[PDB]
C-alpha cells in the first residue's frame, strides 16, 4: 500500500570527562565559552 | 492500507564529569557560560 | 507499492577526554572558546 | 532669526513572513535567537 | 540668519521572506543566530 | 547668512528571500550566522 | 613549623569614564553591550 | 620548615577614557561589543 | 628546608584613550568588537 514519510533521527549522547583534578585556587582569570557533550 | 507519518525522535542523554575535585578556593576569578549534557 | 522517502541520519557521539590533571592554579590568563563533542 | 537644532529621525516597520507553513511536529531541537523586524 | 544642525536620519524597513514552506518536522538541529530586516 | 552642518544619511532596506519551499525536514545539522537584509 | 596555603589574590578596581557631554537627544537607536571597570 | 604553596595574584585596575564629548545626537546606530577596563 | 611552588603572576592595567571627541553626530553605522586595556 501507500507509505507515507516517517519522522526519525533520535539523538543520544553519553561524555566523560576530567577537570581541574589536583591544581591549586590562586587568582585564576575567567574562563568561559567552555561546554561539551552537546551542541549550542 | 494508507499509513501517514509516525512522529518519533526521542532524545537521551546521560554524562559524567569531575570539577574541581581537590583545590584551594582562593580569590577565583567569575566563570560563566560553563554546560555540558544538553543544548541551550 | 509506492515507497515515500523515509527520514533519518540520527546523530551519536561520546567522546573521553583529560583537562588539567596536575597543575599549579596560578595567575591562568582567561581560556575560551574551548569546546569538544559536538557542534557549534 | 535664530533657528536651533530640530529633534528628529522617527522609525517606521512593516514586515511580512511565513514561519512553518506544512510541516510535521516531530521532536525538533530547539531553535532560538529568532527575531525579525527591529534591533535587538 | 543663523542656521544651527538639523538632526534627522529616520530609519525605514520592510522584508518579505519564506521560511520552512513545505517539508517535514523530523528530528532537527539547533538553528539560530538568524535575524533579518534589522541590525543586532 | 551663516548655514552650519546639516545632520542626514537616512537608511532604508526591503528584500525579498524564499528559505526551504520543498525539502524534507530530515536530522539536519546546526545552520547558523544566517543573516540578510542589514547589518551585524 | 609547618605552613599550610594561605588564601589571597584581593581585587581592587577605580576607573573614571565620560559618557555623553554635550550631545542632542534626537531618536538615538538601542546601545547596549556597554560595561566597564570590572567583568562579566 | 616546610612551606605549602601559597595562594596570589591579585587583580587591580583603573582606565580613565572620553566617549562621545562634543557631538550631535542624531539617528546614531547601535553601538555595541563596547567594553574596556576589564576582561569579559 | 622544602620550598614549595608559590603562586604568583599579579595582572596590573592602566590606559587613557579619547574616543570621538569633536564630531558631528549623524546617522553613523554600526560599531562594535571596539575593546581596550584588557582581554576578551
Amino acid at each position: 500500500d501507500a507509505e507515507f514519510r516517517h519522522d526519525s533521527g533520535y539523538e543520544v549522547h553519553h561524555q566523560k570527562l576530567v577537570f581541574f583534578a589536583e591544581d591549586v585556587g590562586s587568582n585564576k582569570g575567567a574562563i568561559i565559552g567552555l561546554m561539551v557533550g552537546g551542541v549550542v
